[PDB]
């Protein structure tokens, strides 16, 4: 019987080393961010005319991507910021049991931006859960505070979105639905 065995094609070493890397890496978040436009200049907001640039950078990503969620019916939330563009606030949509979850969200922009991401908060399910700082700063995966560094400062706020909150809804919303402390 022929034992699966090594059968040789015609890739090169390298033609392999690559097709490592086209499986080593997440489809998932490479799926996320093809689609989320990437940003460019890195001013953070004591920049001045630099953060003003930034900021239609961010209006720009963050439209492309409400923009995309509406394509495909998952338009999950609403942002909007001072003037400033240091300041933010909106809502976001988790359906689970085709059941309606709204939740007020709100986050500043740190002095180091981009570098160093925003800390969100959800202020109300504060103490309803275990992935949650005092006041309602959620905690993310452990994944994403190092790829965040890796790509900045080409990551803004939909990314923030879209890779932070995003995923952390689609985990503590079930939890806390099967758990009561919402209903």
């Amino acid at each position: 019987v022929t034992e699966l065995t090594v059968e040789d094609s015609g890739e090169s070493l390298e033609d392999l080393m690559a097709k490592m890397k086209n499986m080593m890496a997440d489809e998932a978040t490479r799926r996320v961010v093809s689609e989320i436009p990437v940003l460019k200049t890195n001013a953070g907001p004591r920049d001045r005319e630099l953060w003003v640039q930034r900021l239609k950078e961010e209006y720009q990503s963050l439209i492309r991507y409400v923009e995309n969620n509406k394509n495909a019916d998952n338009d999950w939330f609403r942002l909007e910021s001072n003037k400033e563009g240091t300041r933010w606030f909106g809502k976001c949509w988790y359906i689970h049991d085709l059941l309606k979850y709204e939740f007020d969200i709100e986050f500043d922009i740190p002095i180091t931006y981009p570098t160093t991401a925003p800390e969100i908060a959800v202020p109300e399910l504060d103490g309803k859960t275990a992935k949650m700082y005092r006041g309602g700063k959620i905690c993310l995966t452990d994944h994403f505070k190092p790829l965040w560094a890796r790509n900045v400062p080409k990551f803004g706020l939909a990314h923030l979105m879209a890779l932070g909150l995003g995923p952390w809804l689609a985990v503590e919303i079930p939890d806390l639905i099967q758990k009561g402390v919402i209903q």
